[PDB]
């Protein structure tokens, strides 16, 4: 679980996973998922956080 799931570009296509946890792109989500995150799911695209990942 490395390099098989993740190969996609550094596209800033920010999205959200089920935790509300924003991802840099939905390609890293599915990657992560198939890598070591069987609990992750493509809930839906678009970021859940405002525009950042911190208080």
């Amino acid at each position: 679980f490395q390099g098989n799931p993740c190969e996609c570009p550094r596209a800033l296509h920010r999205v959200c996973g089920s935790d509300g946890n924003t991802y840099s792109n939905p390609c890293m989500l599915t990657c992560a998922k198939h890598e070591g995150n069987p609990d992750l799911v493509q809930v839906h695209e678009g970021p859940c956080d405002e525009h950042d990942h911190d208080f």
